[PDB]
């Protein structure tokens, strides 16, 4: 709620645009969220849905995390997602991404307090 909810918002949140059609998006985003910082992660998904829409999920379909379980909630319908896929090659500041845009549903974990998503599990 002070580093977790943040961490999630840092990596997975982007409620400034409905979608993302371009490798521009991915490349700038990973850079902007400093996700390339130190070592850029292979793959990363960004939700293009309102932060509230995403918290809402915390009280929707109760599912099984890809680990422990429940405390995992699945988005009723379909979310505007963008997948960031690493490309180029070379374990170093060389990080390029390709932008794949999907329409999938999300599986999140929530630490309520009021409710706040903290861990983005599977993206379908």
């Amino acid at each position: 709620k002070e580093t977790a909810a943040a961490k999630f918002e840092r990596q997975h949140m982007d409620s400034s645009t409905s979608a993302a059609s371009s490798s521009n998006y991915c490349n700038q985003m990973m850079k902007s969220r400093n996700l390339t910082k130190d070592r850029c992660k292979p793959v990363n998904t960004f939700v293009h849905e309102s932060l509230a829409d995403v918290q809402a999920v915390c009280s929707q379909k109760n599912v099984a995390c890809k680990n422990g379980q429940t405390n995992c909630y699945q988005s009723y319908s379909t979310m505007s997602i963008t997948d960031c896929r690493e490309t180029g090659s070379s374990k170093y500041p060389n990080c390029a991404y390709k932008t794949t845009q999907a329409n999938k549903h999300i599986i999140v974990a929530c630490e309520g307090n009021p409710y706040v998503p903290v861990h983005f599990d599977a993206s379908v």
